[PDB]
């Protein structure tokens, strides 16, 4: 549990802000908040994601050490997002998979990937105390 | 309000896990959740931060395009954290300042810097609608 | 309290969808959700507003019998929005005023006007029971 | 999600306030709040609906560009309302139907119609993120 | 906290249902829910009050052993209601006073009296633990 | 829905305070709050019930026009209470029954009766909007 | 936030159950829940305290390693309880004091002592993050 | 129900703080908050547990009169904890058992035991009103 009145905020590179808008808003369903020449800000599942116009995006990507996203308490929200990503043509870096298999902290996961190679991981933990 | 039952999660590089513990837990006051040979997981203001043991941390640091943190609804929480950082000697990348001064989306901001040059930004907006 | 999990939704005419975006998102600070050739959908202070592309908008405007908006429990939210409207040059139909002055159900009010002559009223009641 | 402490408010025309009371209170089950010679105010599912004595109600009606109502997170609340409308003899402008069929934003809908030809739409979205 | 999803309900006698409406809805500001030939039901500060058409109302009134009302956590709500009662001319049985003065369980109190001699008591406790 | 921070308070007669304690605390499971020579106060499902030492209790009782209790949103809470009353030997004035049968506002009900002939009614509505 | 739907529970020795009632309910203002020959159960500030009839209570008391109580977010609750303890003559083991003075985790503290030498500590932290 | 903004705090002896960390953090999954030479503090299911370096731990233990833990409203949380304790090799003083069998206040229970012989009891009540 966390304070519902605060927001987590993250800044990531975007090579092209219109292209970032299509991914995050048009496909992923995030809400567009503020737009400037050099950045767009998003309501990203209730937290704030800011996409900064940048040339410093990763040209090649691997799972570690950078990725972000949402861990859902309710499996329905996780399943809905997976369905939405599949129907809206959103690319998956890694499809539906379990991590830490057989441990109490086992979680279901998928990774989406934005046009600037930022990795989005969405998680569901079978024991909700393991979300940290 | 964001869903208090979910958590945002972020992965960042840590050049040394004990050193990351010293920064995030001992000085910053986050709570330690889980430890593995290759990562530590943290309750970071109610969201999840995971520090991954990695050599791919930035040797040269600039404000953009990557940073993360919390935007506090209650200025007391923002002020408390600044005081904590100052008293406990946590390095600042950028001391207390204003961004978008005089504009509706004006916010107070300070940046901390972790031992692997990850930038933490904490914010307080004068109009709470501008948190996105 | 109203159910925080539901949303009120309203449909109104927009003579031009880009112009409606400029008003509701760029100036008023609402968040853009979904776009179609015939409508845009908005997170309007946490409720849903849908602007429908239409020629059936009022050319001549009077206060009654149609208008909509938000009644804020916290006067700070009301004051912030007024300041936003003023600073960002959003047209007022009626500037800051009182309705039912001296009576238990007295409230502060201002009306904004969108480009298709829809009237937005924002209110604050001195006795919160009088919000209905 | 939205602030449970605020209320959405909407003003609509009513040709006859006693007739509006019978529809909104006696049949629909909304609560009567305040009554004046020229208007009645209602607790309309936790938001505020105000029915203004007016001759400016729509003599002929079509679905667009004006209608209002509630989007329910819990399907049981949607189903209960449908059942209530059928049992209490409330007229339907459009019976139970799906809109945006096959899209992630598909929703179930029905439209009621008040005596002054105001259209009430009630919605349930199969993916709750699509409520905006 | 009490469960916000439940309601307390009380039944009391009313010698005349229209007269009870005038008292509870028009003057006191409660909302009218349902009406039948033998009773009216009310949203009484979020709980349910039902006034039953009856000749068994007390002709002679004393403070004990029967009265009902609301104990407000926030003194502003208590003060607002007193002001409402005074401005709108609602009869008091007992004007603003203190009970258990100087003791930890001290509370401000006033009593209103309905047309069938039911006693309404509203309270505010200086120590919120003493509300039970 | 109602403010979880306030409490409904009701005063009722008790012919004997020890006997009232046995009924409300020992059998019904309410919590004993404060005790004085002339009254006991109770945490009665999160609201406040005060039992006043009195000779003015009803020597003969009928369902109307006085009774009180709790309307539960969750049927499990209603069913649990019924089970508890049966197992703990609490007398029922009226056993499990439906009222307003076939109406949208149909509710399940039972009435318990305290030693001083005060009637407690517990309710569950099949449409939760009908709780007022 | 901790889960408001769960309770912490603690068991402690009581040399005499009536004497424990006098302390926890009559003086401290906790609510009595259940009684058995060998124990009493209490709503202790919303958590459960159970006093077990026992001869294994400490005859000689020191601050460490055993004590319990509540840490209040709102200083008013802390101040109210101190005033209650003082006015009602509840024995203090340690009067109002500061622990970790000048440090970020500074808190106000006082200790009460029950009749079986159990130590109750109540705290208020100047930075609410330091409550853990 | 209890205030989600406060925390219950308990102090218990630990013969060795590293050994206490392994039990409470590594095995039980509690979060490590603050560490000093003489104590560790823990986020223990949202309440605060403090383990004080001490020689005054119980060399022999019995169920009464001292133990602590959490009563879960949701059986899934209780079942998850039991599963975690079994998989992580946490010792049980008493395995899964019912107490107050056949009473309305019947509850399911298990007792874990820490290295310094402190007893942890976790409970689930079949009637949630019986949690006090």
């Amino acid at each position: 549990m966390r304070n519902p009145n605060d927001v987590f905020h993250l800044a990531i590179p975007a090579r092209d802000l219109d292209e970032a808008y299509d991914f995050y808003v048009t496909k992923l369903g995030c809400k567009l908040a503020r737009r400037y020449p050099d950045r767009i800000t998003l309501d990203f599942f209730g937290d704030q994601l800011v996409c900064h116009l940048s040339d410093r995006w990763d040209r090649e990507v691997s799972m570690y050490p950078r990725h972000f996203g949402i861990t859902f308490r309710d499996k329905k929200h996780f399943d809905n997002l997976y369905k939405l990503a599949k129907q809206r043509g959103i690319p998956f870096y890694h499809d539906l998979s379990r991590r830490f298999e057989g441990l109490i902290e086992e979680h279901e996961t998928f990774f989406l990937i934005d046009p600037s190679n930022n990795l989005l991981e969405f998680k569901y933990y079978f024991d909700d105390r393991m979300m940290y």
